[PDB]
């Protein structure tokens, strides 16, 4: 088969030498790399930039002409990602090369047989900080109908957290954004957890940290991030093969997500960064 689908609630993506690279979350789809050998045991296949090798015993072969396979599509003023049959984000403004409600497939997002995007929030030095003030942040709750949301008027705190530990504010609010459902998830309200910090796929609202306040959720995730993503060197979203997305999530299209929300926040603000 041409596509494959994650079977397990994790599985593991190796290089040649059996090495874990990263990891993919159940319901993935992979592409077989024709240009690798494959056998019994282990498929050649990549997924969200990343070419490896898969275990077969992880992996259920899909048929395109009746089972999901994600696609990009333009609407004629976005290209959105459907990365679920009834899930779709923006990821870039419609080029001419784009035709209206035709089904594009690619292994990266970035690149595309008739054309190539750029998808430059994927790609930024997190350590830059945002162009928009404590008070622009605010704004962004009214303009996106963001209701009963726990971050709400909290831009200086996003602020204070970039002056101390650099790191860009809007990438903050975007990260617990959709993390966190704007800071409205069980995990949001009970933990005052705003970005998954250690929210396994196994046990997700149990293995999740625990923050006292709104603030210190806030400025605590920061300190881990920093500490544990931007100081080891990870220090852009990116997708399987490099960025905070190796490690930080199993979604392979975790940093796509965020970057497309700072992509909605940013055109919302006026476009300063
Ligand atoms: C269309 C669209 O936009 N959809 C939106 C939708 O996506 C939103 O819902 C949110 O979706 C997120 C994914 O996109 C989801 O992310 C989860 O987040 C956590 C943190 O990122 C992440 O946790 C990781 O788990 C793995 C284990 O599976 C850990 O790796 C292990 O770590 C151990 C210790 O280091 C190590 O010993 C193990 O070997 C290793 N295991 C493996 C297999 O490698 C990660 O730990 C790392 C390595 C670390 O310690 O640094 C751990 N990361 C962290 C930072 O702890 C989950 O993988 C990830 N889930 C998926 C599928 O990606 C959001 O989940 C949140 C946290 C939640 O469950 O509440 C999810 N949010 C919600 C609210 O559902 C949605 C929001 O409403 O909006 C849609 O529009
Ligand atoms: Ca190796």
């Amino acid at each position: 088969a041409a596509y494959y689908q994650v079977v397990p609630v994790t599985a593991n993506v190796y290089d040649s030498d059996g090495e874990k690279l990263s990891y993919i979350s159940q319901g993935s789809v992979v592409w077989l790399d024709k240009d690798r050998k494959s056998d019994d045991k282990r498929l050649a296949i990549t997924i969200s930039g990343l070419s490896g090798y898969m275990k077969t015993e992880d992996l259920q072969a899909l048929d395109a002409s009746k089972d999901f396979i994600p696609y990009y599509e333009s609407d004629g003023h976005r290209f959105y990602h459907y990365v679920a049959q009834n899930a779709s984000i923006p990821v870039a403004s419609h080029l001419s090369d784009m035709e209206v409600g035709k089904k594009y497939y690619s292994a990266d997002g970035l690149h595309f047989d008739g054309f190539k995007l750029e998808n430059p929030f994927l790609f930024k030095d997190l350590t830059e900080a945002t162009n928009y003030s404590a008070e622009e942040l605010d704004k962004v709750f009214s303009l996106l109908n963001i209701n009963n949301s726990l971050l709400e008027n909290k831009g200086a705190t996003f602020k204070e957290a970039e002056e101390h530990y650099h790191i860009n504010a809007l990438y903050l609010l975007a990260h617990s954004a959709l993390q966190s459902n704007w800071g409205r998830s069980k995990i949001a309200k009970d933990k005052n957890n705003f970005f998954g910090i250690t929210a396994y796929d196994t046990t997700p609202y149990l293995s999740a940290k625990t923050f006292d306040d709104v603030d210190k959720g806030i400025l605590g995730a920061t300190k881990w991030i920093k500490e544990n993503y931007i100081d080891r060197g990870r220090t852009f979203l990116g997708n399987k093969a490099s960025g905070m997305n190796v490690e930080y999530a199993s979604d392979p299209y975790w940093g796509e997500k965020i970057a497309s929300v700072m992509m909605k926040i940013n055109e919302k603000l006026g476009g300063k960064d």
